[PDB]
């Protein structure tokens, strides 16, 4: 039915009607396909931001520095959304984002194993630094559009270095929507301290019959931009590829 070079434009048209700069790296099985209206943004390095949360999650359950009940209470202080001015647990704090949450465990995890534990898992340039609370928000740590997509391959497929189980309680967290029996598991990401502003989705569609399809959209935000458009852009794109 549909071209390959209507399926592109229609994408890249996505990211137009956005006025953005962005891309979309969709991974079927071992092949990599890049969408957008900015395909050299799939091999240049951006901050992970809030995409770092799965693994930091991932680091802190493994290493015994929470549990998937275990409520971080706010502190009563006042943060930029009041969202988060409650008490949750990762998994929340994963859906709201919750910087103030994700910092506590990276403090729990500490600089050392924590430098330790993303060598380890070979995650972007691997480079964290001397702060550990912020390291995935400003630099030095970055990653491509490339290794992302790889890195949610890797998450949906169970081929991380944790445990089965940690991987397994740190997907449940990522569920954000059913579609036609697919299911939609994705990390949204906005670097707000870093110009010009990135903006993610990474994750990947489980489909009925067990396929899992990684995708990792990366675009610049803008001021006034919406949050959603990065989720408008990521199910019009998979819903043009038949993906959902
Ligand atoms: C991570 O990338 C962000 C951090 C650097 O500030 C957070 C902040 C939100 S913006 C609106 C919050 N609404 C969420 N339900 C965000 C994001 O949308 O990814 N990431």
């Amino acid at each position: 039915h549909i071209s390959s070079q209507q399926h592109e434009k229609a994408i890249k048209s996505y990211f137009d009607e956005a006025q953005t700069q962005g891309v979309i790296i969709i991974k079927e099985g071992k092949n990599l396909s890049t969408y957008g209206n900015a395909l050299a943004r799939a091999n240049k390095e951006y901050v992970p931001a809030s995409t770092f949360d799965m693994l930091n999650a991932l680091i802190g359950l493994e290493n015994h520095k929470a549990t998937t009940n275990e409520i971080f209470k706010w502190d009563g202080k006042k943060r930029t959304y009041p969202m988060w001015e409650k008490d949750m647990t990762l998994g929340e704090a994963m859906a709201l984002s919750a910087v103030p949450v994700y910092q506590e465990l990276a403090r729990r995890t500490g600089l050392e194993l924590m430098q330790k534990e993303v060598k380890r898992v070979n995650f972007g340039n691997t480079n964290i630094g001397t702060q550990v609370d912020n390291f995935w928000l400003v630099g030095p740590l970055k990653i491509t559009p490339v290794q992302e997509v790889n890195f949610a391959d890797d998450l949906a497929h169970n081929r991380l270095p944790f445990k089965l189980e940690t991987q397994e309680e740190v997907k449940k967290m990522l569920l954000i929507k059913e579609v036609n029996g697919s299911k939609i598991y994705a990390k949204s990401g906005w670097g707000m301290g870093v110009t010009p502003q990135v903006g993610w989705l990474t994750g990947w569609v489980e489909q009925a019959n067990g396929k899992k399809i990684p995708f990792s959209l990366n675009l610049e935000m803008k001021e006034g931009m919406s949050g959603s458009i990065r989720n408008e852009i990521t199910y019009k794109s998979l819903e043009n590829l038949g993906i959902i």
